[PDB]
């Protein structure tokens, strides 16, 4: 059964009709932050293992949206519980996203590559 | 940075500029993999492009597409175009296995892999 995705700009992936696109260019989180939201877009933000089940598929870890109540993504919602296992390996108020699933914390001033996603 | 619909697709392929794509992790050899793709309504990776499929710069490791050596050709019989894709030899054999940045490797057709589907409607 076919069906159309997104809608996203063309140089970005779709799934699920959610767009991803990945930046090799290593920044600290808030730059990456600023990077996405220069495309009018965000940086990755986990909320279903179903829909967003091709991030099992992602190799190596990249900045996502998740910042430190609780973890709390940009958009100010909360971590779903039992989408992530969140481990510690530096420390910071920053996460990368890891698969299958995985948080790792990260100090938020630590260059890394990174994911934007948009959702029109 | 224009909106626009990508697909058509199933659901659980990823779209990248109209064209769908699925990864398989259970390794097969190219033939049995070249079946599985048409089981889906789709057949093995065909590279014919750089700039409409410049996600596959992003591909990690090392998968069957659908290219052959007839003692280099696609599944569906076109020819390799030119100044898509650097052949190196890896293993005596007549199919090809992608991989990162726009390589083939030669590979025993009998070898089992990981594959890449394509579909395009
Ligand atoms: C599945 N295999 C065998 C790989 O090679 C994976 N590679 C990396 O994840 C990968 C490897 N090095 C650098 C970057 C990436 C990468 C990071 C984020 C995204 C995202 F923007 F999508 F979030 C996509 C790729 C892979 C996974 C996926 C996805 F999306 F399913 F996760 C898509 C591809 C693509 F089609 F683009 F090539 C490749």
């Amino acid at each position: 059964t076919e069906s159309y995705c997104g809608p996203c700009p063309k140089n970005w992936i779709c799934y699920k009709n959610n767009c991803y696109q990945f930046f090799d260019e290593e920044k600290n989180w808030y730059e990456s932050q600023a990077s996405c939201m220069s495309q009018n877009a965000s940086l990755l933000k986990v909320y279903s293992k179903e829909d967003q089940d091709l991030l099992k598929l992602v190799k190596s870890y990249h900045w996502m949206g998740l910042v430190h109540g609780s973890w709390q993504w940009e958009d100010g919602s909360s971590l779903s519980p039992n989408l992530l296992t969140i481990i510690e390996m530096q420390k910071g108020d920053c996460a990368l996203y890891a698969s299958s699933f995985k948080g790792y914390i990260e100090n938020c001033s630590t260059p890394n590559t990174y994911i934007c996603m948009q959702r029109t």
